[PDB]
């Protein structure tokens, strides 16, 4: 019985099918597409159109947001990597313990949210050298994403501060999460930085079968250290033609053990589809 992680893409799409709608048997939605500095100035973006395309205005954002969250739901911001990562001046701020305190100021004191889940898959400096990877029987991936970026220390200062106000170690029960991959060159040395302050840690395994998530496993857990009940596997339920494997790995224990759960990718593109994967992991 695992963890049902709803990821909602706010821009627009399924009109209908509003944040607020986000059924039972869901533990936690992240918002997607829309962006942490529209969380931090809501005069830039209009609401109703680009990633604010999901609502009428940002008070019904605001108000869709407490419907879940009293329903028990978490709701988390998801916080993409950037090159800015790589540099003394990490999202425009002073410093990594700058950008820290912004993100607690916007997603906590502000917007009063849950957490955020960071998309760690950017482009930026690649590791120098760079490392042979392993290949597909050892992690499910064949090489390198190559759109990724190195964890350089700059890098890992962002997210050594985020540490301090989100996750397993931070005060007021606040999400830590990480949504990669182990084909992303940071991946390795975040896990030896921070695999403890995530709650969560999603592997976008889009499309992957039972077998694949499995050789991912053996990888985050042997060689990462990862504990088995912090995984969480994606069943992209925006493609619409991989349920029955979805259902599969969401029903699936891991030969390490049991796994953290699922996340969807999007619940909102498929509803059907990401209520069949939330019953499976239920």
């Amino acid at each position: 019985n695992g963890v049902c992680i709803a990821y909602y893409i706010t821009d627009g799409r399924n009109p209908t099918f509003k944040l607020k709608d986000i059924p039972d048997k869901v533990d936690m939605v992240i918002l997607f597409g829309l962006k942490y500095w529209s969380l931090q100035d809501t005069t830039k973006l209009p609401g109703g159109t680009g990633m604010m395309g999901s609502f009428k205005s940002y008070k019904d954002l605001d108000t869709q947001i407490r419907s879940l969250q009293s329903r028990g739901i978490k709701v988390l911001q998801n916080i993409d990597d950037d090159v800015s990562w790589q540099s003394s001046k990490p999202g425009g701020f002073a410093s990594a313990a700058a950008y820290g305190d912004a993100i607690k100021s916007i997603v906590i004191d502000k917007w009063k949210l849950d957490g955020i889940s960071l998309d760690i898959e950017h482009s930026g400096a690649k590791p120098n050298p760079i490392p042979t990877f392993p290949g597909y029987a050892a992690t499910g991936y064949n090489g390198w994403y190559s759109g990724s970026m190195a964890a350089t220390p700059a890098f890992l200062n962002v997210i050594s501060e985020l540490t301090k106000y989100f996750g397993t170690t931070a005060p007021n029960n606040k999400q830590l999460q990480i949504a990669s991959g182990i084909d992303v060159y940071a991946w390795n040395k975040i896990m030896e930085n921070f695999r403890n302050n995530f709650n969560y840690i999603q592997l976008q395994s889009y499309g992957a079968n039972v077998s694949r998530t499995q050789l991912m496993m053996n990888y985050a857990t042997g060689t990462n250290k990862i504990p088995a009940s912090k995984m969480v596997f994606g069943a992209y339920a925006e493609g619409g033609t991989n349920q029955a494997n979805d259902v599969e790995v969401a029903k699936w224990t891991p030969t390490q053990g049991a796994k953290g759960g699922m996340m969807i990718y999007t619940y909102n593109s498929n509803v059907s589809y990401a209520n069949a994967v939330r019953d499976a992991v239920k």
